[PDB]
């Protein structure tokens, strides 16, 4: 069915079944959908943690403590775990790495194309590292957009999720050494299956009206 | 089957202005920018949809500077959709979507109303009082939306491009959504590539699984 149909409903799930685990080819495309989002520049300015075993999800749990033990089932009952990181600084190694990796897929005719692509990628990342100073901010922005992507992507598979803004990013962070290895965590989406305990996935679903948030021109 | 169209989707460099968007496709394309979610169902975005050519000329305008390369595709695109995020978190917006939720039937009692509402205010609260980062807090909300825009355009057969470079303070001063409450972000042609589009030949590249994934 298109995807109309699945936005309009997809939804939060507020309980997972634990013994509803992905298809080994469901874990594979998930992890599919994480790595062909798209991003500015093709900057790809992201790290992601999917815990499928018990310990792994333990770990990621750890995070739902203090104000959020209200995520604590969810990031445990859930098949698969997917931690959303985003780089703690753009770094020109990095930069090179993208240009390298678009050159050897095959994107590039010459070597001024390849040339031209490194310029191109190098004036939006030193406009937001030197000028703006918000890299971080740009990158997370990136990374979002991935959530997004990855949200959609999920249900069309028949799969139900959530994101998860509730977690304690420092104690996810140390729990994986995330600050060392050059990222911080953002999201945490818990994909799986729904149990009869999720009240949401029989409640309608609300948006305001598009003549408060959309004007045609 | 979504995989194919993550793996077939692309950013289309040129549309073919002949090529433009049935109503149902036009209708379509409103509701994805509706339903996406955000968190604590905050919605703090606004789209401004260019369907006339006098409408999306206007839009075009943000890109005659640095970024005249861009202008074409803004032009020649069916529908271009700029979406603007909130300058700030108020308690009338905060109302709005608690009673919008309301209204749609997902509270039983008014105490569930009330302790939604309090939720909301809670992580509401944090990012402009302690984090003092509501405004990027909300533009991530907008970029969620597009994540969710672009998979699904691409999955209705639809071309499209996500574009940065714009300039934001012209678009905003065009269609005055700065003493509105709003700022725009990403702008986004939809529509059909032209024989011209390079980009429509190319293999999609990006980072092996090995560097950017971790599994545990
Ligand atoms: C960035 C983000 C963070 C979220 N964090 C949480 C969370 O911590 N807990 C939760 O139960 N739902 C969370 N949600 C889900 C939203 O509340 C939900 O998307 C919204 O109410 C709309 O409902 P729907 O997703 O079912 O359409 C989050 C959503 C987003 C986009
Ligand atoms: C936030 C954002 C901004 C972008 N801005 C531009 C832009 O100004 N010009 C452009 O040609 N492409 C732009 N793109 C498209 C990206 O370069 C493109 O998604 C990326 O190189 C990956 O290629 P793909 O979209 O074909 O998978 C943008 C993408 C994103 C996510
Ligand atoms: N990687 C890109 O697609 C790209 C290339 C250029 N250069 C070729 C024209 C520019 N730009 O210069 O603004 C901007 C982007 N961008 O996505 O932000
Ligand atoms: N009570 C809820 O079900 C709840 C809680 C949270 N926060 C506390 C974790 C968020 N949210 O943050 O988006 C959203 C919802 N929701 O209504 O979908």
């Amino acid at each position: 069915m298109d995807i109309i149909s699945v936005a309009l409903k997809r939804h939060s799930t507020k309980a997972f079944d634990a013994s509803k685990k992905l298809t080994p080819e469901q874990a594979e495309q998930i992890k599919t959908l994480l790595q062909y989002s798209p991003s500015s520049t093709n900057s790809q300015p992201w790290h992601f943690i999917v815990a499928s075993t018990e310990e792994g999800k333990a770990r990621v749990a750890k995070s739902a403590a203090g104000n959020y033990v209200f995520n604590e089932r969810k990031m445990l009952d859930a098949s698969h775990v997917v931690v959303f990181c985003a780089k703690t600084a753009m770094d020109d190694v990095w930069l090179k790495l993208v240009v390298d990796q678009e050159d050897a897929d095959g994107r590039f005719a010459t070597p001024e194309a390849k040339a031209a692509n490194d310029k191109g990628r190098k004036f939006f990342a030193d406009m937001h590292r030197k000028d703006l100073h918000d890299d971080a901010e740009w990158m997370a922005k990136q990374v979002y957009l991935n959530v997004g992507n990855f949200l959609l992507g999920v249900a069309a598979l028949g799969l139900d999720a959530v994101p998860i803004e509730g977690f304690d990013a420092a104690i996810l962070d140390a729990e994986f050494g995330l600050k060392e290895k050059g990222y911080t965590s953002l999201v945490v989406v818990p994909v799986g299956h729904h149990s009869v305990e999720d009240f949401n996935a029989t409640l309608p679903k609300s948006r305001l009206p598009q003549n408060i948030t959309l004007t045609e021109v």
